[PDB]
């Protein structure tokens, strides 16, 4: 017997089987199930995922809130997150416990391809296994038609595309453009940790990337050099990498579409950003 | 793509069987999946029959000699391929779908994202072959995603493989029921296997010691674990030219738990270059 679902209201489920049964029943009624995976502490960046999901005709939006210990006190405002979702007209929140997600501990897991050891995988060599493992599980629990990820974490988005292709998953992966503060800083929960000198310096990540994207008419080296100049003008910004790659994060082609990605530490706060680049 | 019912329909393209499967499921039919590497014998046909008896089912039998679950050199080229016989057997069984993918269609990016099994995969069959079960669970995952069956069928013969498939399915919340089917045996007890064709008359005669030892142990087990294990071992010791790789008594889930009353006794032995497996349910004190 299928759990209670009240249309037009926020329905919250903590049991994987409960959201699974409702998702299945809803799909049979001709809803298209959209999945928005989050780790809570929702800002406008996450709302852009929600709104992207909402605009699909027939959508019912499932937002998972689950702090996945496998990809690591993280920020935790449960009541506030649910209010944001309620305000957005999301009808399903999925809020499992760790015990619910991992009843048998870490046993079978996803091993990502080699890209998981590069870029963000340098400092954190197991982070992406954690991500792909919990993503695969949510996909199987919820069985969405489409799943939504922000372009801000571009490498995560690329690896999710690889997970979906590699395991023949029947879901469309949708990347949603980065939401930015008024000065271009990519929205992130971490931003609140920056002191005022750090927050002023943080602007150099996005400024560096936009410079590069416009410098790119003069070629790949001019793009990279323009980006480095901007980063070089910021104090207290320790660049971990600044790398131009093709859109699938392979080596950058001589001409064509690429992505430029940057990561930097401002004190104890690590920030990432990335931008589309067209070479020449 | 076309699907003619009451006939065997062979699809090579994953997209083709995916479309047909989905179409069938929407029309009411329940999809049964029986994954094989071909070279079918009566053991595989019990799997088919178990699938076939599920009411309203359509049966998909996949045939794919999965390069990822083989080590080098060596073994992959040596696995028997008898596809004419296979398809004929499936037709004779009233199976409606054979799925026969190419390596390129399954591994267009080579080994990129893969399944990493739990620690069980390092044990028993995994000992000499530490990448073996990653290969199996990777292809089984992909098959379940392509075919999206209601239930998937595996033999008890490869009992550790069954256990790990159950782990895959639990751990990744796969929406499929795993059905284990009892081992089909020759008249004397020899567990049916594609490997048996590599036993000459003498080795074939000796090979009965595997099932003899396990059934003796299952009967001796009223007298406890030591008695069960020592009975099996005596039968194996008395068998000409059987080299035992392992004989282990484990809990039914094979994992980080002690044996109590209920267990599984598993044997692997070499007859010349041919490596044979068998296992049996054990009840201690029963
Ligand atoms: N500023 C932003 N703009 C757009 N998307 C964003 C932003 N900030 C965060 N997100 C997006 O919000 C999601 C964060 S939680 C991801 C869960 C996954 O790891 C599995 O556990 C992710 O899709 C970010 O890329
Ligand atoms: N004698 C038997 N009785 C019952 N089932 C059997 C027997 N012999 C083999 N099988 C069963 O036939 C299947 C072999 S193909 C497994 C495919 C996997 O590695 C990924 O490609 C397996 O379910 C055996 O346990």
């Amino acid at each position: 017997a299928i759990p209670a679902f009240h249309p037009g209201e926020l329905n919250v489920y903590s049991a994987p089987g409960d959201v699974a049964d409702v998702s299945r029943a809803l799909r049979l009624t001709g809803r298209r199930v959209m999945l928005v995976p989050t780790m809570g502490a929702l800002h406008e960046g996450h709302l852009a995922l929600v709104r992207a999901a909402k605009r699909v005709p027939g959508s019912v939006v499932v937002v998972s809130i689950f702090v996945n210990p496998m990809q690591f006190a993280y920020p935790r405002t449960p009541d506030d997150d649910l209010a944001q979702l309620r305000a957005e007209g999301v009808e399903i929140a999925f809020t499992p416990t760790t015990a619910a997600m991992y009843p048998d501990g870490l046993r079978t897991t996803v091993q990502p391809g080699p890209l998981a050891a590069e870029l963000e995988g340098g400092p954190r060599p197991t982070h992406f296994a954690g991500v792909l493992t919990v993503v695969l599980k949510l996909l199987q629990i919820v069985r969405p038609d489409r799943v939504f990820f922000g372009e801000k974490d571009y490498q995560q988005l690329v690896l999710i595309r690889q997970l979906v292709a590699d395991f023949n998953l029947d879901v469309a992966v949708v990347g949603v453009p980065t939401v930015r503060e008024a000065d271009g800083l990519a929205m992130s929960s971490r931003n609140r940790y920056l002191d005022p000198a750090q927050r002023a310096a943080a602007v150099a990540l996005s400024a560096a990337l936009t410079a590069a994207a416009h410098a790119a008419t003069a070629g790949a080296q001019a793009a990279l050099d323009a980006a480095r100049a901007v980063l070089d003008a910021a104090p207290g910004v320790a660049v971990d990498y600044l790398e131009l790659r093709d859109i699938g994060l392979g080596p950058m082609p001589l001409n064509g579409s690429g992505r430029l990605l940057v990561a930097a530490r401002l004190g104890t706060t690590r920030l990432l950003d990335n931008i589309a680049i067209e070479i020449g």
